[PDB]
């Protein structure tokens, strides 16, 4: 049934990566309460959509900022992935619209903080605290790799902590629809495999490793393979070799020798029963999977969390660099 499951998600996700919504709401339709913050290429702002009642942070990008900053690709297929996924765990696109200045998302209001910053002041999280973020990574990956997508850019800073401490997975900048093996170099030095480093090609079991990175990053308060110089990352990432910190659990280091794993044929997620070996492994024990995925287990921590006009020129801006959104 989690076959099943996943066999509608396919078909409902495919329907729309095929024929992506468009212009599905417009700005007059927003009344406009509060800029949250100011990003790379414009403001956060709460609204209310006036005809529901329903509150949203919609996230305003100037096009010529866009394609200044040369992010017009990572834009774009960011767009095109949210508006065609749904899981509880992924940052949801409720709408998307353009005008002659601004492409507009307007996303679910998550406020709550990453989790890099909720870390670092923390500290480290305890394993059953680590284990309650991992097993929401786990589903969510399950999810996108039934669809041939290839994450491949997990941090603590794409981690969303939401406001009932579940986790939201945000920033498909990087993330791939993938049938097979790819090589695009991209992400953080830290959280790469092996493979990609050695440009050797690559598949979706980059994202295991990457969770294994995670896992112990969570745990430990600090990332397996670190360095000043990138190329010391590169080099211990690449000779496997994994230093655990002496309040493991047992559990733990055996998971995480089986997501650090440099030999594909023995990475866990990569195997005949794929996300299986890690939801059945020991240090996963006691997670009820399906209460995680009907956000019924109580978080182990909640976070705590002068108006200007947006002027819509009287002339399109980068209409056609554009034209998909």
């Amino acid at each position: 049934s989690v076959k099943e499951f996943l066999a509608k998600a396919k078909e409902d996700f495919l329907k729309k990566w095929e024929n992506p919504a468009q212009n599905t709401a417009h700005l007059d339709q927003f009344e406009r309460i509060k800029t949250l913050g100011t990003g790379s290429f414009g403001r956060v702002m709460l609204v209310k959509h006036m005809e529901t009642g329903n509150h949203y942070a919609m996230k305003i990008l100037d096009k010529q900022k866009v394609v200044k900053l040369k992010q017009i690709e990572h834009t774009l297929n960011e767009k095109r992935i949210l508006q065609a996924v749904n899981f509880p765990f992924l940052v949801k696109l409720e709408f998307s619209f353009k005008d002659n200045s601004n492409l507009y998302m307007v996303m679910e209001y998550v406020p709550g903080g990453e989790m890099f910053s909720h870390l670092r002041r923390i500290g480290r999280f305890s394993e059953p605290h680590a284990r309650f973020y991992a097993a929401q990574i786990v589903l969510t990956f399950e999810y996108l790799h039934s669809l041939d997508l290839i994450y491949r850019d997990l941090k603590p800073e794409n981690l969303l902590i939401d406001q009932q401490g579940y986790i939201q997975v945000t920033d498909f900048g990087f993330a791939k629809r993938v049938k097979g093996r790819t090589w695009t170099l991209c992400g953080t030095p830290e959280y790469l495999a092996p493979e990609i480093i050695l440009s050797k090609g690559y598949n979706k079991a980059v994202d295991w490793w990457a969770l294994g990175v995670l896992i112990y990053e969570m745990a430990a308060g600090y990332p397996p393979f670190f360095a000043d110089q990138p190329i010391q990352i590169y080099e211990k990432i690449v000779s496997g070799k994994v230093r655990f910190p002496s309040h493991f659990s047992s559990d733990l280091k055996d998971l995480l020798r089986n997501l650090l794993q440099v030999d594909l044929t023995k990475r866990f997620g990569n195997l005949k029963n794929g996300v299986n070996d890690i939801k059945n492994h020991k240090w996963f024990a006691t997670t009820d999977w399906i209460a995680i995925y009907q956000r019924k287990v109580e978080a182990p921590f909640i976070p705590k969390f002068e108006e200007e006009e947006i002027r819509v020129s009287i002339n399109e801006k980068c209409g056609k660099e554009f034209s998909e959104f």
